[PDB]
C-alpha cells in the first residue's frame, strides 16, 4: 500500500503504485484568484477530469518584505495544496523561484533590488543566499505535502524557459538542484519546462534533472517532441504549458483562439500518450501591482481571462465543455453535475466624489513621514515595492514661458507620471511614448511629480526595471537636486479612511445592498465610461488598475466575497488623468455595476 | 405626527396622515413561500413600485389541531409583516377565516368537521365559538402591528366572495363583525371583498363595515365601479383581486393571460383613481396538503405559479417589468436595483430504490397506533385532517372470480383509493371517474384500501368534503363491517426514517451537494420522468403532490433552503401508481433535478 511514484523510462511514462500513469492537469493559480472561489475552480477543474494541477508559488506573494512572511487565510497555500488533496486532485507545484506568469517581476521580491548592480537568474552570491532562504522557508511547507509522504505533489518545477534568459548559467541551475534536493529529499521528481526548441533547452536542462518543454498550436508536435526526446530519450512525453490561448497587453487586440482548434490539438496530443497540462485553466485577476511586462514595455491589464476554458470569473464557455468532452476520450470524467457559472448581478449606477489629491494627503498616506534625498531615488530606492511615488521639488528658475521637460541623463523615467505645480496638473509623460512637455510656474514653485508603477517587467532580460526616476532628473538639460520622495500607503489608507486633465485623485462613493437575499450579494464586474485610468479599491481590497480609454479590458471582476450587506460598501477610486466630476452634472460623475463582462 | 388613517368619503379616497392617498398593492402569501425567501418576494414587491400587500392569514396553517397553535419561525406570520414593515410596506391583513385561495377547506381547520352535520361560514353556535375562539387568539397579535399603532396594517378584510356562499346569513356577518370591533377597537378600517356583480354584494356587504369588488380584466370596469359604488356611494373605488392570470387545475391546461393585456387593464383601472391590488403577485407554492378544490371535483396542483408576475421560483419575467413601468406612471418607485431571478441549478439525474409499502410499515407510519370501527371512518372522523389512510378489513365471501366492488349507499369514496389484497394491488377508484373495479381473492383475505385526501373543497357550497369512506362500504351491494382504519404520520416518519400497476410504496434515493460552493445549494426543480403519481420529500419536508402523468404541471419547486452540503439528501418518494423500478434497468428509476421549470 506503499505509494511509489516514480517516472518509468523503461515504458516512457509514469508509475503511480506500479501502474502506469500520465496525467492530464490545468493550470490554476490560487493567488489570481480569492480564496473565497479557489474550491469553486478546483472542483470545476475535477468535474472537467483532470487529475492534476499546475501552479506557480509566486515568491513575492508571501514575502512582500525581506523575512516577513505571510502565510494564512488568502495567503495560505498550504491550505490550497491540502484542498485540492481533499478534492482527489494531484499537484504538480511550480515554486520558481522565477515563474514569469505575466505576474510581477516573475515572483521576485522587488527588494533584491536593493543592491542596484545585482543580478537575479545567476550566481550572484546575494541572489543565491536570498534564493536559498526562500526555498529554506518554502520547501518544508511543501514536504509533507508531497504525494511520498501522503500529500498530492508528484512533480516539481524548477525553472521556466530558462532557455530564454540572457545569462545560460548551468551552475545557477546546479545549485538549485542541490538545495531542492537537499529540503525536499532525493524521492521528489523535478523537472523543467522551456520552449519547445533545443535552443532554448541547451541552456534550461540540466543533469539529475527532468526536462520538459511547451507548446501550443503554432507549433509541429511531432517536432516538438523529437526536442524533447532529443534531450529525455527515454520518459513520458510532456508539454507542461500547451496554450489554450494566450496573455493580453493594453492596447493590443484580445487575443483569441478559436475553441475547436485548441481541441483538435489537445487530442493530438493524447493520442501520443504524453503529458500535458492546460495553461491557463483559469487565469482569475490582476490585483492591485501584481501585473507583469514584456519589452518593448507592454504591461498586462487586470483582466486574466486568457480566453482560459474558465472565464476569469469562473463561467462554463464552451472551451469547457469542448475540452471535457475531449479529456473524456482518454479517461473516466468524475460522475455528477458540474458547478455552474456564478450568479451575476447589475447593481447599477453608483456615483463618487472627488475627495483629495494624492497630494493633499500624503500625511495621512505616509504616516511614517516622507523621504529626503539629494537625487531622485527609485521606487524600490524608496523601499516602496509597489503602488505610486510623489517626487517633490523647486523650480529653479522662473517659468513664465513654457519650458520644456526633457530628456534625462539615459531615458530612466518609467513607467508613467502626472506632472504638475502646486496642485495645477501639466500632463503626462511615459517610455516610448511622451518625454517631452511644456510646463509652466514661477520660480521656486514646488514641482510635484506622481509616478506609477505599471508593472516590474516578468519576462526577457530586461528584470533590472528601475520604476520612476533613477537618474538626474533634468528639465531643458537643466539638472535638479533636493528631492522629496513620498511612499504611498494607499491600503492602510483605503482600510481607514481617517478613521484639462484631471489631477491625481480620490472619488469616493457608496452604495449598499439589502440584506436577507440568499442569492444577495453576487459576482459582479465594475465599468468606467467616461473615467480615463485609475486604482479602484472596494472596502480595502485593491481590486486592480482600469484603462477603459486605452482597453481592451473595459470590466474589473468584483468577487462577492468583499460585499458586506447592511454595512456600507464604500468603493474609493484614485483617477490618475480624468472624471466627469468638475461641472454640475452628477450623473456623469458614476461607475456602474455589471452582469455581463465585457472584455473584447 | 400623529398616524390618522381613515377613509375620505368626501372625496372618496383614503387619508394618510391628512394626505390624499390610494394603494397600489400585490398579493403574497407568507405561508405559500418558504419563509427562507420571505424577504425576496418582498423586497421584489418593494421594487415593483407596491406600497402595500394583500395577504391571507390561513386559519388551519396555525391551528392543525383545536388549541394548538404554531407561530415560531416558519409559522412567524408576525415576523412576516414586521418584515414588510421594515421594509417600508403597507399591510392590508385578510384573516378571513375563510380565505378560499385555493387552499385547503378555505383556510378552516379540518377538525371542526368532527361535528358531522356542523355548518360552515353560518350562525350555527359551535362554528361562531370556533371562529370567536380563533379570532381572540389571532386578533390580538395583529393589534400592535396595526396602523394606528404604529404597524404596516392599514385595512382589514372580513370575508370573500361571502356572495357566493349558500347561506346569505347576515347574522354570522354581524357576529364577525362585532367580534372584529372587539378585538381590534373601532380605529381599524374594515372592507369586504365580492365577485363584480350585486347579486353577490347583496349578500356579502354589511353595514359599518366598507365594501368592495373583486374582477379582472374580462369584466366592464365602469359596470364593476358603478356596482361597487351602488353600495358606497362614496369611498375609494377598489379592486381587491384584479387576477393577473389565474388558477390552475390537474389535466386542465394551464391558464395564460397575455402580459400586456393584463397591463392595459391595470393602467385603465389606475386611471379611475381606483385602490388595486393585484392577486396574486407572487403564487409560490401548494405544499404536501394545502391545496383546495372546486365543483365538480377538480384539485389545484402543487405549483401555484398562477401565471403571476413573480414566477413561482420568484424570476422576474416580462410581465413584473410590464408591471413596474405601468405602476411608474402614477407613483416614484423605489430607486436601486432589483433584486435579480435566483440562480436555478440541474443537480441531473438522482436514483432511488424501493423501500416499503405503507401496509408494510404501518407500526412505523402509525406508532401510537391503529383505530377500529364497526363501520368505515372518514378522515376527518378518524382525526387525520390530511394525508392518506389505510382501511382494512376481511373479504366475507370467495372471490375467485372477479367480483365487483361497486356503488356505496350514497357514493361518498372520495377523492381517489387505491385498492388491493395481501400486498397484491387491484387498481385505483375515484369519483366522477371510477367507480367500479373487479377484483380477486380468497374468502377471509385481508383487503387493503388507500385513500388519498386529494384537497378539500375551497370555493362553493360543497364544504361537506368527508374524504374517504363515509357510507357503508360495499362490494356487488354487499355490506362491510369490521374495519381497521390506519393513521399515517407521515411527517415525523420521513423525519426519522427508522432511526401492473405498483402498491403505494415508497422509493428513498440519495444525492450529495459539495460543500464550499459560495452559490451552492441553489433553487432548483424536480421531474419525475415515468412515474405516475404520490408525495415526495426532501430532508423531511413535504414538496408536495406530483402529477406528471396528468400534468399541466411537471416539475416541482425546490427551495434551497431544505438542501444541506456535506450532510447527505435524502429524498423520500411515495408513488402511489406506478414506478420504473421493477426491471433491471436502474437508470429508469431515477428523478431529476432541473433549472429551467416546465410547466406548461
Ligand atoms: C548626477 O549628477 C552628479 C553630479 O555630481 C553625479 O555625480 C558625479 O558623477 C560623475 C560622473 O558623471 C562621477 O565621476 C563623480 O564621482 C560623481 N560625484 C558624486 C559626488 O557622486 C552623478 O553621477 C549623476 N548621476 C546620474 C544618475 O546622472
Ligand atoms: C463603509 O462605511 C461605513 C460608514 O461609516 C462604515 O460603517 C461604520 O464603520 C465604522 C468603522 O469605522 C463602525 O464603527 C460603525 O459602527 C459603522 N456604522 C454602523 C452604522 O455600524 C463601514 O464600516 C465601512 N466599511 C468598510 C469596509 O470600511
Ligand atoms: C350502515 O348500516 C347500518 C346497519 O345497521 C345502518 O344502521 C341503521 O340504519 C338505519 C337506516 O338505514 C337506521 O334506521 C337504524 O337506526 C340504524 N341502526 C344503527 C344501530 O345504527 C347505518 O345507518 C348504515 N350507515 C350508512 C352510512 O350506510
Ligand atoms: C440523510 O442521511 C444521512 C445518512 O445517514 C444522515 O447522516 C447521518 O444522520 C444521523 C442522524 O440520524 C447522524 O447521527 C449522523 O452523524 C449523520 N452522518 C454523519 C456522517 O454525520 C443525515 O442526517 C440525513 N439527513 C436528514 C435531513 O435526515
Ligand atoms: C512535423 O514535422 C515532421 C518532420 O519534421 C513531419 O513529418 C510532419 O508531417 C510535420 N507535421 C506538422 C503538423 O507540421
Ligand atoms: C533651454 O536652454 C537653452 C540653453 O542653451 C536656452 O537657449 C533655451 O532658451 C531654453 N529653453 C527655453 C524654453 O527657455
Ligand atoms: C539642498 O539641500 C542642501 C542641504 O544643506 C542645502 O544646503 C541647499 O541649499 C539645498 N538647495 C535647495 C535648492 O534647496
Ligand atoms: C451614500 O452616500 C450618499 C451621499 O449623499 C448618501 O446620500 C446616502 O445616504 C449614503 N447611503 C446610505 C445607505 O447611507
Ligand atoms: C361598460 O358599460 C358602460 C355602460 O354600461 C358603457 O358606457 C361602456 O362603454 C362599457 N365599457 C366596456 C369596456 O364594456
Ligand atoms: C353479485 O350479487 C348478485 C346477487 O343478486 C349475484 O347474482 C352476482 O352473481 C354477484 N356477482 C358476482 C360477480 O358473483
Ligand atoms: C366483528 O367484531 C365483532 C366484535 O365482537 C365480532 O363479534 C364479530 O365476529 C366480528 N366480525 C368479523 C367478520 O370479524
Ligand atoms: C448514496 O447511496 C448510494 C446507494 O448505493 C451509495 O452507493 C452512495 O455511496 C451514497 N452516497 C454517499 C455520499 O454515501
Amino acid at each position: 500500500t506503499q505509494r511509489t511514484f516514480k517516472l518509468d523510462y523503461s515504458r516512457d511514462r509514469f508509475l503511480k503504485d506500479g501502474q502506469p500513469f500520465r496525467y492530464i492537469s490545468g493550470s490554476i493559480h490560487y493567488f489570481r484568484i480569492p480564496r473565497f472561489y479557489w474550491e469553486d475552480r478546483l472542483l470545476k477543474m475535477k468535474m472537467a477530469g483532470l487529475n492534476a494541477i499546475q501552479m506557480y508559488v509566486p515568491w513575492n506573494f508571501h514575502e512582500p518584505q525581506p523575512g516577513q512572511y505571510e502565510f494564512s487565510g488568502d495567503r495560505d497555500v498550504e491550505h490550497f495544496i491540502q484542498l485540492a488533496h481533499e478534492l482527489g486532485l494531484l499537484v504538480i507545484l511550480r515554486p520558481g523561484p522565477y515563474i514569469c506568469a505575466e505576474w510581477d517581476m516573475g515572483g521576485l521580491p522587488a527588494w533584491l533590488l536593493e543592491k542596484q548592480s545585482i543580478v537575479l537568474r545567476s550566481s550572484d552570491p546575494d541572489y543565491l543566499v536570498a534564493v536559498d532562504k526562500w526555498l529554506a522557508v518554502l520547501l518544508p511547507k511543501m514536504k509533507p505535502l508531497l504525494y511520498q509522504n501522503g500529500g498530492p505533489i508528484i512533480t516539481v518545477q524548477v525553472e521556466n524557459e530558462y532557455g530564454s534568459y540572457f545569462a545560460c548559467d548551468y551552475d545557477y541551475l546546479r545549485f538549485l538542484v542541490h538545495r531542492f534536493r537537499y529540503h525536499l529529499g532525493n524521492d521528489v521528481i523535478l523537472f523543467t519546462t522551456d520552449g519547445a526548441s533545443e535552443k532554448m533547452l541547451k541552456c534550461g536542462t540540466l543533469q539529475d534533472l527532468y526536462a520538459t518543454v511547451d507548446f501550443g498550436t503554432g507549433n509541429n508536435i511531432t517536432q516538438a517532441f523529437l526536442v524533447q526526446r532529443k534531450f529525455e530519450p527515454k520518459g513520458p512525453l510532456i508539454n507542461s504549458e500547451f496554450y489554450t490561448g494566450w496573455l493580453d497587453h493594453w492596447g493590443k487586440p484580445h487575443s483569441t483562439v478559436k475553441t475547436k482548434t485548441l481541441a483538435t490539438s489537445l487530442y493530438n496530443l493524447l493520442a501520443r500518450g504524453a503529458n500535458v497540462n492546460l495553461y491557463m485553466f483559469i487565469g482569475g485577476t490582476n490585483f492591485a501591482y501584481w501585473n507583469g511586462a514584456n519589452t518593448p514595455y507592454e504591461p498586462q491589464p487586470t483582466s486574466y481571462d486568457y480566453d482560459a476554458p474558465l472565464s476569469e470569473a469562473g463561467d462554463l464557455t464552451k472551451k469547457y465543455f469542448a475540452l471535457r468532452e475531449v479529456i473524456q476520450m482518454f479517461k473516466e470524467v468524475p460522475e455528477g453535475p458540474i458547478p455552474p457559472s456564478t450568479p451575476k448581478f447589475a447593481y447599477g449606477k453608483v456615483a463618487l466624489r472627488k475627495f483629495k489629491t494624492v497630494a493633499e494627503a500624503l500625511g495621512i498616506l505616509c504616516p511614517n513621514g516622507p523621504v529626503k534625498s539629494l537625487y531622485p531615488l527609485t521606487f524600490t530606492q524608496v523601499k516602496q515595492y509597489f503602488g505610486y511615488v510623489l517626487y517633490r521639488t523647486t523650480l529653479p528658475q522662473d517659468c513664465s514661458n513654457p519650458k520644456p521637460i526633457f530628456s534625462s541623463p539615459f531615458n530612466g523615467v518609467r513607467d508613467r507620471a502626472y506632472v504638475s505645480v502646486d496642485g495645477v496638473p501639466q500632463g503626462i509623460l511615459d517610455r516610448n511614448l511622451m518625454t517631452a512637455l511644456n510646463i509652466q510656474g514661477k520660480a521656486g514653485a514646488t514641482l510635484d511629480i506622481l509616478v506609477e508603477n505599471m508593472g516590474r517587467v516578468n519576462y526577457g532580460r530586461f528584470i533590472n526595471d528601475f520604476k520612476g526616476l533613477i537618474s538626474n532628473m533634468t528639465i531643458n538639460s537643466t539638472v535638479l537636486t533636493n528631492w522629496t520622495v513620498f511612499p504611498l500607503d494607499t491600503e492602510a489608507m483605503v482600510r481607514n479612511h481617517l478613521w484639462d486633465l484631471i489631477l491625481p485623485t480620490f472619488y469616493v462613493g457608496n452604495f449598499s445592498i439589502p440584506s436577507g437575499i440568499p442569492d444577495l450579494p453576487q459576482d459582479t464586474f465594475i465599468q468606467f465610461p467616461g473615467w480615463s485610468k485609475g486604482q479602484v479599491w472596494i472596502n480595502g481590497f485593491n481590486l486592480g488598475r482600469y484603462w477603459p480609454t486605452m482597453g481592451p479590458q473595459k470590466t474589473l471582476f468584483v468577487p462577492r466575497n468583499i460585499l458586506t450587506t447592511s454595512a456600507p460598501n464604500n468603493i474609493t477610486v484614485l483617477e490618475l488623468e480624468f472624471a466627469p466630476c468638475s461641472e454640475g452634472t452628477p450623473e456623469l460623475c458614476t461607475v456602474e455595476f455589471v452582469d455581463t463582462p465585457v472584455i473584447s
